[PDB]
């Protein structure tokens, strides 16, 4: 069977959705559906089902004229109508996009001709054609798979355009795609992907060394790293560890003690061996992370200063603060309260809990108690909401989304950086300062706006950036070279020759 795949994930691909989130996996929802534009590695945009588009002079108003031969999948067409009718799909669940600038930016989209498309923006906003690229919400489902005329309560079957098809799913044990036959570009080598669901790391790298999967692809999570680093050496297998897409830090929460004093988040950075925790826990494939975004990362390389490894400096920083050691206590107490922290983190992931054992006995040595809380992956995403975590893990987006998607998503009163900013007098200048980034034409402006943003979330100690983390892959080795995507959430199985 050339020239089919199989593959594994974690989990079900999920209703696969083009305008829902969790739990639809979004590299999923970019096998299936597409965009008007198309994502570049160089930071631009081409045209997609999109050929073409005009703007008006003051930059609000933007005419694309769609490609006239494209139809889903099931047979119906592909025009105007279509896209109008997601596009009003999408804005009436408004409130949960808001996250994503573009969304609060829509002011109305009409359908012109048949090939014609009319969206008027409340600004001249540039990040426009990036943010339409984007895997997901702005992505086109055949209206005729509705439910009532929503999509935000659900679809009836994944209809799209895309190169790859949704045969079928079984929980939770495998999805089947198929080579879509009447797409509009070119033909992927692959005719079949199946994905295998296998949720456990180590199972993942049995199920490959018996020849069943042709293909593993993920984040530092996707394999345990020591096995990993076994089969690099393997001249039977290939192996492949891209360069760092996107950071892994702990979110400290400023509107809840103790993690609501600055001397505590220093201490709480100054406590922790960084390098120590990444030889062990991430084997030394992984880098060391100072900053919310690697220097690497457009805007952001500032020489800000790191925090490196001192419990003394750590200690003395709570003493100053009233943190004090009691005759035969471990732990500091201030007017009677222990310094207790709870750290929160998905209970069945290997890594988040080899990492939180090894913060707690860093912080141990300082005086300061954090309880590991290990929990339900909804449950997780459900303190993030609720801001009700001392420290939680937490990661940036890779590009594009970093930093200025991941930046904007700070505004919006639910997720995690919202909640864990809640408490800096300094928050209402930054959530101000992030929408003149989204909102200057300037350069020079746009330089020192993020400056001042990423400069403020770093000295007032809102995060503990821990290492710099990368895409990895295993495969058999009649594959070839395996490609990353521009999009760091994507996979790229429309490339690979088999
Ligand atoms: O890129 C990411 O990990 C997240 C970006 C956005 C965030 C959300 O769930 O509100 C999404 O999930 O598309
Ligand atoms: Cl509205
Ligand atoms: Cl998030
Ligand atoms: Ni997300």
């Amino acid at each position: 069977a050339p020239d089919e795949i199989t593959t594994a994930w974690p989990v079900n691909v999920g209703p696969l959705n083009p305008h829902l989130y969790t739990p639809n996996q979004m590299f999923a929802q970019s096998m299936v559906y597409e965009p008007l534009v198309k994502y570049q590695a160089d930071g631009s945009v081409i045209p997609w089902l999109a050929k073409s588009w005009t703007h008006s002079e003051d930059g609000k108003t933007w005419t694309f004229t769609l490609r006239d031969d494209v139809k889903f999948s099931n047979g119906e067409p592909f025009d105007a109508e279509a896209a109008a009718e997601n596009f009003r799909a999408v804005l009436d669940n408004r409130q949960r996009h808001a996250w994503l600038e573009l969304a609060n930016q829509i002011v109305d989209v009409k359908a012109l001709s048949k090939t014609e498309l009319q969206i008027t923006l409340k600004s001249a906003y540039y990040p426009f054609l990036q943010e339409l690229a984007l895997p997901r919400p702005f992505r086109f489902i055949a209206p005729s798979q509705f439910k009532n005329h929503e999509t935000m309560n659900g679809i009836k079957a994944p209809i799209g355009t895309g190169p790859w098809i949704l045969q079928e799913s079984k929980l939770n044990q495998y999805d089947v795609f198929v080579r879509n036959e009447n797409y509009w570009g070119e033909k992927p080598a692959i005719k079949k992907i199946t994905f295998n669901v296998i949720p456990d790391p180590t199972t993942r790298a049995v199920a490959f060394e018996t020849g069943d999967i042709d293909l593993l692809y993920g984040n530092e999570g996707l394999l345990p790293l020591d096995t990993f680093a076994r089969f690099s050496q393997n001249p039977a297998y290939h192996t492949q560890l891209s360069q760092p897409i996107e950071t892994v830090m702990l979110a400290l929460n400023t509107a809840k003690a103790p993690t609501n004093e600055l001397a505590v988040r220093e201490a709480l950075n100054y406590a922790v061996n960084k390098k120590s925790l990444i030889d062990n826990a991430l084997y030394g494939t992984q880098q060391v992370a100072d900053t919310l975004f690697a220097p690497s990362v457009p805007y952001a390389n500032l020489g800000l200063k790191p925090s490196q490894y001192d419990p003394q400096k750590a200690k003395a920083l709570l003493e100053k603060a009233g943190w004090t050691l009691p005759a035969g206590k471990d732990i500091r107490e201030k007017n009677g309260q222990p310094l207790r922290i709870e750290l929160s983190f998905i209970g069945t992931d290997a890594l988040s809990k080899s990492m939180a054992e090894i913060i707690q006995a860093d912080m141990r040595q300082i005086g300061a108690d954090v309880s590991l809380i290990g929990e339900e992956e909804s449950s997780i995403y459900a303190r993030q909401r609720d801001g009700r975590f001392g420290m939680i893990f937490h990661r940036t987006w890779g590009a594009p989304y970093d930093p200025h998607a991941f930046l904007s998503s700070m505004r919006v009163p639910s997720h995690a950086d919202f909640q864990a900013q809640q408490g800096l007098a300094d928050k209402p200048l930054i959530d101000k300062e992030i929408g003149e980034v989204l909102a200057t034409h300037d350069e020079t402006q746009r330089q020192a706006l993020y400056r001042d943003i990423l400069t403020r979330l770093h000295d007032e100690a809102v995060y503990l950036p821990i290492s710099y983390i990368s895409m990895m892959v295993v495969s058999k080795p009649e594959l070839g070279n395996i490609p990353y995507a521009p999009i760091a959430t994507e996979i790229p199985f429309e490339q690979i020759k088999p």
